[PDB]
């Protein structure tokens, strides 16, 4: 029974992959019945888009709607505007004095990844603040971002010492998750156009699964195909194919004995069924106009609560006088 | 008629050399009638002193206490305590978005100052939001802080082209007065015990300034000095010498006339009229105990407010949401 953490930069409107990867594993926590702590990191945004912040209001809002749609639920979860929790100002320009450069340097997130800036190299001391400071236990994350709490351990670790023992050491909670391709095969990218966004419509999710790329192998209906190569069959994967559907597709393929057109098909049928919840839950929300602006503040004002007792522990351990 | 902002680190009690330089020139500016923000900067004593901050409360209010004795007036200045300002917190890191580490590096103040750490890289950053914040005009500075003032004018310039007009850009205010040394010729560091707390007796003052070093060429008495090199003489213009009493010593140490006794008697007798009403003053404030704390509160709720009007336009322009 755990205390998680986790957020999403604001750079757009979800996808499939925010939704099979993040969301589901944050909504699997939620339900375990844990103590989640979602955010929308706007001042992540910052660090990687300072030269186009003409829609992050905008952005941040909708990524909230979009927590809402794929189940993060407020009556059980603290969902929240990183800009308005202000301690993680306080707290990332505090943990700044013990972190050094080199250390930061280090990170392989960094030199992996206009971006030379000041905010980008302690853009992981930021993201130790979003987790410590709400004494965090577990944050949910891809292999991808495990580096990121090793350091935030140590900043924890390096804190207790130095000051007085006021952080847990907060621990990855790694995705079983498999990264889901394009529509196209290759990775997920807005410039080669092809992701599918949650909030697509049935006629543009019918067209887009259509055209979607299959096994180079299958030239012709008559030649058999392997699925492993074929990204319409991950994408099934993602979308709970049954072990008798997986079955049929399995012995459809490799025997050329289904078609291409039925097996995505039955995907149409199977991520039709995931996000026609979604969908509506789209619809109920727009039609209360203020509820994700409440949903908003009421969950601000929560998690500021909790972040504002830990920094008075913060600041008496280091007998700053405010 | 302006506004003038300025701060200093709470390291320790107060001396000669903070009232001669800086105090001096904060109260004249004060005197004129500009609109003073004045504060301690608790956070800067971070950056250097993360590894001992067992005295940082207590050295942060005695930094403030300080400011009052030497005439810092709460009636016409704004007297407050940077930590207790959050706001600065979030400008930093708004601010560092913005400026490349390499531009951080080039900062001479920074090579020639452990200190391998963010913050003491980000510094500058730091000190260009506490400028910014209140839109300064102008700032007081010793030719040793002017890097810092050029780079603050930068970041302004580049938000205000980036995002929307906020700031204007602050313009250094040069001191005039010359550093003085300590009492045995040499730089002033509490490890060559060469300095004068502002709060020391009338028999240690007295004490002080008559092991004081004079001109090593006055082997005996009947040896003429040149006061150029020495640093009673230097101490002189620090406190107000006349024209009359400057031509007595000139003459009288040029010409072997008078011996260095007499010459630190003068010194005494005008030192001890700069310092006495400041001493009267330390005793009239601790007779109010609160008073100190109530010149805080109501300086840094003023400062807030002040602080709190910008960021709602930093904000507005940043287009974030909170
Ligand atoms: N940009 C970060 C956002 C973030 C900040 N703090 C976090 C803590 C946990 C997970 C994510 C975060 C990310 O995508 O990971
Ligand atoms: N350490 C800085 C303190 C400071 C922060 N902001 C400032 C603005 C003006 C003058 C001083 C400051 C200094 O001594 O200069
Ligand atoms: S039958 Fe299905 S898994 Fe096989 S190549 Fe076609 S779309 Fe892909
Ligand atoms: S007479 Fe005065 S100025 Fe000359 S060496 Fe002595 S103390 Fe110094």
């Amino acid at each position: 029974h755990m205390r998680i953490l986790s957020g999403m930069r604001p750079t757009g409107k979800l996808h499939i992959g925010h939704l099979v990867g993040a969301l589901e594993n944050w909504v699997k926590l939620q339900e375990e019945g844990n103590e989640c702590f979602y955010f929308v990191a706007d001042w992540h945004a910052l660090t990687t888009h300072y030269d186009d912040v003409s829609k992050l209001k905008e952005y941040t809002r909708d990524l909230v709607r979009g927590f809402l749609a794929c189940g993060i639920d407020p009556e059980k979860s603290v969902i929240f505007v990183q800009s308005g929790v202000k301690e993680h100002a306080e707290l990332a320009l505090l943990f700044s004095m013990i972190v050094s450069v080199s250390r930061l340097e280090r990170v392989p997130t960094y030199k992996e990844i206009d971006l030379s800036t000041a905010g980008f190299l302690i853009y992981p001391v930021l993201q130790a603040a979003d987790i410590l400071i709400y004494k965090a236990e577990g944050v949910p994350v891809g292999e991808d971002q495990v580096y990121h709490i090793e350091l935030t351990r140590e900043i924890a670790r390096r804190f207790n010492y130095l000051y007085d023992e006021v952080f847990p050491e907060p621990e990855a909670i790694l995705s079983r998750v498999p990264k889901l391709p394009g529509t196209d095969g290759r990775k997920m990218s807005k410039s080669y156009g092809n992701i599918i966004n949650l909030e697509i419509s049935e006629k543009e999710l019918e067209q887009t699964i259509l055209r979607m790329m299959t096994d180079p192998a299958r030239v012709r209906r008559s030649d058999p195909g392997n699925p492993e190569n074929c990204p319409v069959w991950k994408y099934h994967q993602a979308f709970d194919i049954s072990e008798e559907e997986s079955k049929w597709v399995w012995e459809g393929c490799t025997t050329a004995s289904i078609g291409c057109v039925d097996c995505k098909k039955l995907l149409l049928k199977n991520m039709k069924r995931k996000l026609a919840p979604i969908w509506e839950n789209f619809r109920k929300i727009d039609e209360d106009p203020h509820y994700v602006d409440d949903v908003i503040m009421e969950g601000t004002k929560k998690a500021r609560e909790v972040a504002a007792k830990t920094m008075e522990e913060v600041r008496r351990a280091m007998n700053l006088m405010f």
